[PDB]
């Protein structure tokens, strides 16, 4: 069963493997009084690990390096924030001190730097435009568009049929829209559409926050972020 918010003490990671060479890391983080939780990817990569995204802050992020040895044991060599918010890029300056190289475009890294984020290293070209897609390894990157965020990525594991949509897709459960003060709205149903043409064959879809599931959390994000603009 996939963990949540209220059986991880803040400052603990779970992992929760997806498929073969493929997990998800899951944290959690309080804002406002209330606590969160918050999904990343770990995609094994030969005999390193590629890491997508950290767990939402320094504390988290040592612990989810911490988890990593322990249960899979093998180097976290490369990172990829999704966008320039702290559950993305919170924890970078942890990665980069255990020598891992931290990367993001530079749309990310350009917002990261005015919101005072902290700012992943090396610049991820050939993705400032929409349908933008490059390869990186074991995943493909690519832009869909302004969504959750102006910069948001996704994440395609060719090997697994994984589907890695960040913040931009939303989990069946969550039926509100949330944090989208840096959101665009008119532009957020086109780009999932891209997403949506783009990886018709995803089996695994796995939203920034909460449970993974299908292609169908597409259309159930569409429908969120519909009934928000029509506020
Ligand atoms: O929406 C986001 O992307 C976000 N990032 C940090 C906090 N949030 C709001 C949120 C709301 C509900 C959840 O289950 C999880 C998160
Ligand atoms: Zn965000
Ligand atoms: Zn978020
Ligand atoms: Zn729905």
């Amino acid at each position: 069963e996939y963990p949540t918010v209220s059986e991880i003490p803040v400052g603990e990671v779970r992992l929760y493997q997806i498929a073969d060479g493929v997990w998800s890391h899951i944290a959690t983080q309080s804002f406002d009084g209330a606590v969160y939780p918050s999904n990343g990817l770990i995609v094994r990569d030969g005999d390193e690990l590629l890491l997508i995204d950290t767990a939402w802050g320094a504390k988290n992020t040592a612990a989810l390096l911490a988890e990593i040895e322990k249960q899979i044991g093998l180097p976290v060599t490369r990172a990829v924030s999704t966008h320039f918010h702290d559950d993305r890029v919170g924890g970078v300056d942890v990665l980069r001190a255990a020598g891992v190289a931290t990367y993001a475009s530079p749309s990310t890294r350009r917002l990261a730097e005015v919101e005072g984020n902290e700012i992943p290293t090396h610049s991820l070209e050939g993705l400032s435009s929409s349908g933008d897609a490059v390869r990186f390894g074991p995943v493909e990157l690519f832009y869909p568009g302004a969504a959750h965020s102006t910069d948001n990525l996704v994440v395609y594991v060719p090997s697994a049929s994984v589907l890695y949509g960040g913040c931009a897709i939303y989990e069946l459960s969550r039926t509100s829209a949330g944090n989208v003060a840096d959101a665009d709205l008119a532009e957020w149903p086109t780009s999932i559409e891209r997403i949506q043409q783009h990886y018709p064959e995803a089996q695994f879809v796995i939203p920034g926050h909460g449970l993974p599931g299908g292609l169908d959390l597409l259309k159930h994000t569409t429908n969120v972020v519909k009934a928000h603009t029509n506020r």
